[PDB]
């Protein structure tokens, strides 16, 4: 009753161009079985949204990667937030929500915006730049480690660590195994910076430790919650901003609309998240036999969600394959949905907004002027190199 497909959603061929295979997965049925990895798959918006919004049946505490923590040992101690279900999830979630809250955004917005403006001015002086290394990477590296309260030394470990985290949600293919083989120095750096003495006053890390006396988290929980921000808080935004610039380079008509109304910057970034979902896939595990879309899935089964596919499903979106900065993006799943929906989304949106605002006000054209190279990761989607010429406004 459930179609079986041989598509490998963690192959380089899939990463190179996932859209035809995603349509194949959507059109095969609401629920598919992926023989390559012995997991169920859901690629339509309706089922992805339903799975995300039933955490009791589709749990996260057995891992949101291929590995089932009930069968195999996690490669690192489980996350107290991502890899937790309610009720254990609830108070750590509440702490990170307050740390990454509107009030915090107000304290950091001016500095984040100045840094975006300054970066665009710098890039305009160079003219020809790599929008990944020089912009998508450089801008978040210029604001987020400092907002965390990290020392300067060792920040070169942050992107490798995140690439490891997101590769480790995949199956035991070469991307994952190579990442784990090389991981020891990055893990050692990250774990050490999670300790309260290594996090500067006023930053996100220190704020997490300052929440350890309310009864929400204990002091021994705070280093792992800092670890969560050092895992998810940088590489995601690198790929999101890279996606937005890639979209504006490929859709010059939308760059021109954005120039004419820079207050579209925040929605232009949100549409980039929908269109080029930086996080493409991850898993849940069933806690019982469950009927989904008309198929019966047994207990203890991994269910792979295709977030990028759900965000391009024509059952939900009009012209899903168009980048439209005035689209009503409400409901996209690029930040997830439900109780685990990205707790850092206000930081992500702030970065993306202020960067796209700076481009809207300062740049007249973005022209690809060199070979574009993709960066392969088991769950993140984005580019390795994006050579562009920036023309000043
Ligand atoms: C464009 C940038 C980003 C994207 C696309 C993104 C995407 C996501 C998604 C899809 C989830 C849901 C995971 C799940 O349901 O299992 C999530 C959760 C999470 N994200 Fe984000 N994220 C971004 C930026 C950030 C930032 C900047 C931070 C921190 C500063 C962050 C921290 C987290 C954390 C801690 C969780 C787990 C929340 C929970 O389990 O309750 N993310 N993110
Ligand atoms: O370490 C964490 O808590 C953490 C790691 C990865 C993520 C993540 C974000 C988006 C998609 C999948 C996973 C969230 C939290
Ligand atoms: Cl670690």
């Amino acid at each position: 009753t459930i179609p079986h497909l041989a598509i490998d959603p963690f192959s380089l061929d899939f990463f190179d161009d996932p859209y035809p295979d995603q349509q194949t997965l959507r059109d095969a049925g609401p629920v598919v079985y992926l023989d390559k990895w012995n997991v169920y798959g859901v690629a339509r918006y309706a089922e992805v949204h339903a799975v995300l919004n039933d955490p009791t049946t589709f749990c996260s505490s057995r891992g949101v990667g291929l590995s089932d923590f009930k069968k195999e040992k996690p490669w690192r101690p489980p996350s107290l937030i991502l890899e937790a279900d309610p009720p254990a999830h609830t108070r750590p979630r509440a702490v990170l929500s307050k740390v990454l809250s509107p009030a915090t955004m107000k304290t950091i917005r001016d500095g984040f915006a100045a840094a975006a403006d300054a970066k665009v001015d710098e890039l305009l002086q160079r003219g020809c730049i790599d929008a990944i290394a020089d912009l998508a990477e450089a801008y978040p590296l210029s604001v987020f480690p400092d907002a965390m309260g990290l020392k300067q030394e060792g920040r070169e470990h942050l992107l490798p660590y995140a690439g490891l985290v997101f590769n480790a949600f995949g199956p035991p293919n070469e991307l994952r195994q190579t990442a784990i083989e090389r991981s020891a120095p990055h893990q050692a750096y990250v774990n050490e910076q999670c300790q309260r003495p290594n996090l500067a006053p006023g930053g996100f890390g220190a704020c997490i430790h300052a929440f350890t006396d309310t009864g929400e988290i204990t002091p021994d929980e705070a280093p792992l919650l800092v670890r969560s921000l050092l895992s998810a808080g940088l590489d995601t935004t690198v790929n999101g901003i890279g996606a937005a610039v890639y979209c504006l380079a490929r859709f010059p008509g939308e760059l021109q609309r954005l120039r004419s109304d820079p207050t579209l910057a925040r929605n232009a970034f949100e549409e980039a998240v929908r269109f080029e979902s930086p996080v493409q896939t991850f898993f849940r595990t069933t806690t019982r036999e469950v009927e989904l879309g008309g198929a019966v899935i047994g207990e203890g089964e991994k269910v792979l969600m295709f977030l990028g596919s759900a965000n391009r499903d024509p059952r939900r979106w009009s012209d899903p394959d168009l980048y439209d900065i005035t689209r009503k993006t409400s409901g996209h799943v690029g930040f997830g949905s439900g109780v685990h929906m990205c707790v850092g989304q206000l930081v992500a949106r702030l970065e993306g907004e202020v960067m796209l605002s700076a481009l809207a006000r300062k740049v007249a054209a973005i022209d690809i002027d060199g070979p574009v190279k993709r960066r392969f990761n088991n769950t993140l989607r984005g580019l390795e190199s994006l050579p562009v010429k920036l023309t000043p406004a």
